[PDB]
């Protein structure tokens, strides 16, 4: 059940922005937002969509294990791939699958709108695809449990490759996207999403915002994080 | 495996007696500042709790990686044990109860097999099922402990590769794009000015494309020097450019 907190506007007015702000506390049954309604508009995914991509990249073979090296400006790991701008390696393994299996998958994934129309290695950039902030928990929920339709081998593997921060009780799997600095009536959107481990309870997060200002793309972390901070989460 | 003189200085200032075993790549490529100690055998004390993990795992006695360990209210001997502990939490906080009751459900006829399977040091568990590793007859050198992590990176020790895989992210310790450290400590304790406990520090680095494997320990009869565990072997990694 998704419950409505409109208090938290605060803290995208504060800094001037439109976004939302999607926050779970132990599964995607207990699930609050700033805004309802944006909760639920489906946005292009950007590079949060290495997520599945890696996945079914593993799942196809196209991707032999966690320790392939992808040579080159600079060679990347798996996770080096995924965590810094590796444009051209995973436009490279979207081109690999292809569109008939890369739909499949989506489809077992439950991704979003799973149009994928617009060039098989653009698609989740410049393309047709597109993903809400509830959706996006969604599908991160059931990587964490390693229910998506993937051996938990590969789950595990992407898993270890979204690890952002890591104390002894504290563990945070994230990933960002960025399709770009629109205008202000065009506007590109930015987004956070991923999970925090806090002792032994997990919170599901997924955040996006409109960008018109490259100065503003900060906001992305800091927006959340004052939220999360205010829950309670971060910290005691 | 190369002999380093140049690292002792990092043990010089500290007077510490200890040896440090770093691998680049693989454990084909080693290089330490004690050649003699790099195989000398001590109590692997919570660095135990590398293996004590995957064969919970393996047996089922440890469901899944989302297994919460709860706490019964009970007194244990640190405050930061005193509370429900996920795997990961357990084994960074060295929650020794937790695993002494791993190891009871596992039994002494399992904990042979896989310490076999594992060519865990000298393989002695004797001396009780849930304090072998900790004041037991149980050995293991920094040489070994390199060779059993390379082997879990690799996915090559004998269990399944879910399992491997779940340990591995309960190591992580330092995380960034790219750079990743799995690693574990250990303390036996200050045993006697003449006997002396033994402290540890091992794991494996990820740099970029790089992987390098590492094993510290030292002698250890005073608690004040426990973070030169830590500190003696970071600063040999970051001579060597590993930061």
């Amino acid at each position: 059940s998704i419950t409505e907190n409109t208090s938290w506007n605060k803290e995208f007015s504060a800094e001037a922005v439109n976004g939302v702000f999607v926050l779970c506390k132990s599964s995607s049954k207990s699930c609050a937002t700033n805004d309802l309604a944006r909760a639920s508009k489906e946005y292009l995914p950007a590079s949060t969509f290495k997520i599945p991509n890696a996945i079914i990249g593993l799942e196809t073979g196209v991707i032999k294990n966690e320790h392939q090296v992808f040579k080159w400006e600079r060679d990347l790991t798996l996770r080096g791939a995924i965590q810094v701008s590796a444009v051209p390696v995973f436009q490279q393994i979207a081109r690999e699958v292809g569109e008939v299996r890369m739909q499949k998958y989506l489809k077992k994934f439950s991704y979003g709108n799973q149009n994928i129309s617009g060039g098989i290695d653009k698609f989740w950039l410049e393309g047709q695809l597109r993903i809400s902030a509830v959706n996006q928990v969604e599908f991160l929920e059931s990587l964490y449990l390693n229910k998506l339709s993937a051996s938990k081998e590969n789950q595990l593997i992407v898993k270890e490759a979204l690890v952002t921060e890591a104390a002894p009780e504290y563990l945070v799997h994230s990933k960002t996207g960025f399709s770009g600095v629109g205008t202000e009536s065009n506007p590109g959107v930015a987004w956070w999403v991923g999970w925090v481990e806090k002792e032994t309870e997990v919170y599901f997060f997924a955040f996006n915002m409109d960008i018109d200002n490259e100065s503003k793309l900060p906001l992305r972390k800091s927006i959340p994080t004052k939220i999360m901070e205010s829950e309670g989460i971060i910290g005691g």
